[PDB]
């Protein structure tokens, strides 16, 4: 149908945003530290701790492969990244510092993200 394709191209433009956001969070992680994902070679306990795993790798997949249906969806992996690592790591840690900073400075980004979806459509 016209209809399907309509929604079929409203999705293909929310996943160019949500890639441009998505560029710009990463930005705000200079060091790398949540690039991939946790290796479990490396933590083998990680799981134990961590029921939902994410990383900016696994996003970046299931943006390309329009997996998004919404800002609120992407928000929530954004989400995971930054309070996995909150629970995992104690606050001395460089790594709960580099969520803290991630959080703090990706706000910025999200809440002109939700401006653009709403104005955009």
């Amino acid at each position: 149908s016209m209809e399907q394709v309509a929604m079929e191209l409203r999705l293909t433009e929310l996943t160019r945003l949500l890639r441009s956001v998505l560029d710009q969070l990463q930005d705000k992680d200079p060091a790398r530290i949540f690039a991939q994902p946790v290796s479990l070679k490396e933590v083998p306990d990680y799981l134990d701790h961590i029921k939902h795993p994410m990383d900016f790798a696994t996003m970046r997949k299931r943006l390309e492969a329009q997996g998004y249906k919404n800002l609120h969806e992407f928000e929530e992996d954004f989400d995971l990244i930054i309070d996995n690592c909150m629970k995992y790591n104690a606050r001395d840690t460089v790594f709960y510092r580099a969520a803290v900073r991630l959080r703090d400075q990706g706000g910025v980004v999200l809440r002109q993200a939700r401006r653009e979806v709403d104005s955009i459509g």
